[PDB]
């Protein structure tokens, strides 16, 4: 079942062998992935977050983040420790209370404490709506239509040396899939349809790291949502997605009555299909219960390319159709050496007061706030164009920004501007060496909203920045409530710490 959008959530430490490997894990629910939180556009969420976490070789202390939720006025309950508020501490809890105006579609939440999320902490978040505009395009959308796609690991995430390439042990779709070594035929997931009917497939990266070529034999897909973002309808034979996006396609169970592979082929780790990694079932109504004998095409011939994909409503770009044509241009300096990512030269390390705590104090220029050079501010009620030239060691790079989506002007591999009808959504690859993928969005929402590399040993590496939204706005926009006002002084005094 669903939960939400008022419900409790406890945060738990428990033994897991999603790929026949047993560990200990950091799990919502008691289960990996999470529980599918959801509800309707516009509802009032309060996720009661209760952390009952004692195993300190995956941390005590949690933070959650809502992906994708804009947080307008609710910066406090955005999440990510260190810019919005300080560590929620084992046997306290946290009512991460939000409205949910004007957005609908395919989201998750995730730990966004160090690289916890890696160790189990991550599930579903979903936003229907009740008069979508695609309704028409499918019969069946509900919680055996999410899909998600999770790399998994056998060492813990605080094992994980800093700056390192990183290796999966496993693939995991909804939450099972076989080992790359020591492959044991432990079980698959399957996906069951009925033959006629068509479906809303939900399709969620949860990665820390990999991206995933994602396809199902004998099948295409038409998308229709990008990142919360409807989409006119793209048919492709094989999506490509990168850590954190999401979307939506309609599966047609037009195909013979029988049992097909879905493949999820990751960037790094185990390639190919051997023994059954990489793999989950798709097995309409009436099928033998056995595994699919299909195969992948040698090669893929309508693959998604992201320049293809616009939205649904007229959306537009804002700002001037040329380079620099914003009121506030920026371009970053995205670099790594040495095991540490920088951004505009600076490698982002957590500060003691959370960046939001610190502007609630009076803190208002951006060289004032912490940590030093990591700290931008944007002016309100103007157009912001972002460049984000890549380069940079452990590519490609899918960057994020809180509290907005945006205009994606120039997509990986494609020199070519589009300041007419991209898509809009909320993570983008930034591409390979000289490409110069470039976000617009206008600031309308007052408050820290953090932008990184959702490579998680990446962003624990330094790659991040935190724009500061229209400082003088801050507090007046996000009045915060005494429980979070409560959380900083909880925290630094069970950890020792004097600010
Ligand atoms: C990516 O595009 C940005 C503009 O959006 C380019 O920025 C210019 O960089 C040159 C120096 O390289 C400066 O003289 C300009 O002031 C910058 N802004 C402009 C022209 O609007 C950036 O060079 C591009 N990067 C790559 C690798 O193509
Ligand atoms: C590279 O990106 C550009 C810009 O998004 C794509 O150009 C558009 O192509 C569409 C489809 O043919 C035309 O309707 C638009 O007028 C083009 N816009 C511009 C500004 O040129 C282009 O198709 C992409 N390249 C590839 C190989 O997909
Ligand atoms: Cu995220
Ligand atoms: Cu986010
Ligand atoms: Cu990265
Ligand atoms: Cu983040
Ligand atoms: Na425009």
């Amino acid at each position: 079942a669903q939960i939400g959008p008022v419900t409790d959530l406890h945060i738990t430490n428990a033994n897991i062998s999603p790929d026949g490997f047993s560990r200990p894990a950091v799990l919502a629910g008691g289960t990996f992935p999470g529980p599918t939180i959801a509800g309707n556009t516009g509802d009032n969420f309060q996720i009661t977050v209760f952390n009952d976490l004692t195993d300190p070789s995956m941390l005590t202390d949690t933070s959650i983040h809502w992906h994708g939720l804009f947080q307008k006025g609710t910066n406090w309950a955005d999440g990510p420790a260190f810019v919005t508020q300080c560590p929620i501490i084992t046997g306290q809890s946290f009512d991460y209370n939000f409205n949910v105006p004007g957005q609908a579609g395919t989201f998750w939440y995730h730990s966004h404490l160090s690289t916890q999320y890696c160790d189990g902490l991550r599930g579903p978040f979903v936003v229907y709506d009740p008069n979508d505009p695609n309704a028409s395009l499918y019969d069946v959308d509900d919680d055996t239509t999410i899909i998600t796609l999770a790399d998994w690991y056998h060492t813990l995430a605080q094992q994980e040396p800093i700056g390192a390439a990183i290796t999966a042990d496993a693939t995991l779709i909804n939450g099972l899939g076989r080992s790359f070594t020591n492959t044991t035929a432990s079980p698959l997931s399957v996906i069951t349809v009925q033959s006629g009917k068509r479906y809303r497939m939900r399709l969620v990266s949860i990665s820390c790291d990999p991206n995933y070529l994602f396809s199902i034999d004998g099948h295409d897909m038409t998308i229709i949502e990008v990142d919360g973002v409807n989409s006119q309808q793209l048919t492709v034979d094989q999506i490509q997605i990168f850590a954190a996006q999401r979307y939506s396609f309609v599966l047609n169970a037009n195909q013979p009555v029988g049992n097909y592979w879905i493949r999820a082929q990751p960037n790094s780790g185990g390639q190919g299909f051997d023994g059954g990694i990489n793999s989950a079932i798709l097995r309409y109504e009436g099928a033998t219960v056995e595994d699919p004998t299909t195969t992948a095409p040698t090669t893929f011939s309508n693959p998604l390319v992201e320049t293809d994909l616009h939205p649904l409503a007229d959306l537009g770009v804002p700002g001037q159709p040329f380079r620099g044509g914003a009121d506030d241009p920026l371009v970053l300096n995205l670099a790594f050496a040495n095991g540490r990512f920088s951004i505009d030269g600076v490698s982002f390390v957590p500060p003691t007061v959370p960046v939001l705590l610190q502007i609630l104090s009076g803190a208002q220029n951006a060289q004032d706030l912490l940590p030093a050079g990591s700290v931008i501010s944007l002016p309100s009620n103007s157009v912001i164009e972002v460049a984000l030239p890549a380069g940079a060691a452990g590519g490609p790079h899918p960057f994020h920004l809180h509290g907005h989506n945006f205009a994606v002007v120039q997509s990986a591999n494609n020199a070519t501007p589009n300041y007419v009808n991209p898509i809009w959504r909320d993570t983008v690859s930034i591409g390979g060496t000289g490409d110069n993928v470039t976000i617009r969005f206008t600031t309308n929402n007052p408050g820290p909203w953090f932008l990184h590399c959702h490579i998680d040993w990446h962003l624990e590496a330094g790659f991040a920045i935190v724009f500061a939204e229209d400082i003088p706005d801050t507090a007046s926009a996000n009045p915060v409530p005494q429980a979070w006002s409560d959380l900083c002084p909880a925290y630094d005094q069970a950890h020792n710490i004097s600010t």
